[PDB]
């Protein structure tokens, strides 16, 4: 589990989210495993804005925050799971490192902010799905 807190905005994985965040759905992509939902109060959190390709990842499954190197964001197969079919999920970053299920929304952050947060693994990789290009959580 996890979020991002930033203005009055909540950014969740789109397989996570509940009864609350659909209720007040600002935008959602299921190709992205994104969701994110209005809030009453303001948060504190910064997106990157940025092409770093280095960062820090939070692992509920290690207790432990794990330097990575991870790839750009690009469309990448995912095998079918509890809440998806096997399918391409876009918008995806992979670094070596590791990940269950129950890591999905663990924060991945740069020196600029937050990149993404935890939504895919296995194999020894962990997946990031990248909310920088979300511009709009900067404003209104
Ligand atoms: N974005 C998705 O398609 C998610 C949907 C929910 C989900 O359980 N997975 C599998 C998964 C995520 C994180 C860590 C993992 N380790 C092994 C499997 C695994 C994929
Ligand atoms: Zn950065």
């Amino acid at each position: 589990s996890g979020a991002i807190y930033v203005g009055n905005y909540r950014v969740v994985n789109r397989h996570l989210a509940t009864h609350n965040d659909w209720a007040n759905l600002v935008w959602e992509d299921s190709s992205r495993d994104l969701l994110v939902s209005s809030t009453t109060a303001q948060g504190c959190d910064t997106i990157a804005r940025c092409d770093c390709q280095t960062g820090v990842y939070y692992c509920s499954s290690r207790r432990k925050h794990y330097p990575v190197s991870f790839s750009k964001p690009s469309l990448i197969f995912v095998e079918a799971s509890e809440y998806y079919p096997a399918r391409y999920q876009s918008h995806l970053m992979l670094a070596v490192g590791h990940s269950e299920p129950g890591d999905c929304g663990g924060i991945l952050r740069c020196q600029h902010g937050v990149v993404g947060i935890v939504s895919t693994g296995g194999n020894g990789l962990v997946g990031f799905a990248d909310v920088r290009d979300l511009l709009w959580l900067d404003e209104e």
